[PDB]
């Protein structure tokens, strides 16, 4: 597992430019699916 990679995804998603729901859409497979 890698909670760090998850946190990176949820961080960089909005840092770059994506809506929260889109962030969840992309990072969810990584974090928990």
């Amino acid at each position: 597992a890698s909670p760090q990679q998850a946190k990176y995804c949820y961080e960089q998603c909005n840092v770059n430019k994506v809506p929260f729901d889109q962030c969840y859409q992309m990072c969810s497979p990584l974090e928990r699916s």
